[PDB]
């Protein structure tokens, strides 16, 4: 609840690139403060992120909640799998993350 | 190669379940020898899959081509995200998979 309610607002208060094509054409680019994907994203894709995320150090949030309702939870009635905060906006989400437990 | 080449025997030769949803529904029920996964398995699928396999003591092979690839494998023009060999027929592919 607390994490989805910071997702929301990073994506319209701050800068949120959506889908795991675009998440990993920018983390390979270096770009991203964080990424967030979803449960049921292909395990590939996962291993591609989880790798270039690591190379920038850029951290890897793993959601529990299918790609369907991350789509949701950033008000898209369509499917993200993975989405990378490029700004947070007024968003707490760096935050919670950190201490993710 | 020779993985591929197992599987395509068992699946000829044996038993095999193709499938994430049957493969998970066979190893909830306890049934199954080993599981085969795709590279691109979806994630929660991946990780069902190994927790009942575990509860049942069924081995499962992490493959790394995708499930349009290991449905072509099995012979299959659709995808296969998960498979289970039921009967391994005459596949040596459980001495393969010991490694």
């Amino acid at each position: 609840m607390d994490v989805n309610k910071a997702i929301r607002t990073a994506v319209d208060t701050g800068k949120v690139i959506l889908g795991s094509k675009r998440t990993i054409k920018f983390v390979k680019h270096g770009e991203g403060k964080l990424v967030v994907l979803a449960g049921n994203i292909p395990k590939d894709l996962e291993e591609d992120v989880k790798y270039y995320a690591k190379l920038s150090n850029i951290p890897v949030y793993q959601h529990k909640i299918t790609s369907l309702e991350l789509g949701a939870v950033c008000g898209k009635p369509f499917p993200v799998a993975a989405l990378l905060v490029l700004d947070e906006g007024l968003s707490n989400i760096m935050e919670l993350v950190e201490k993710k437990e």
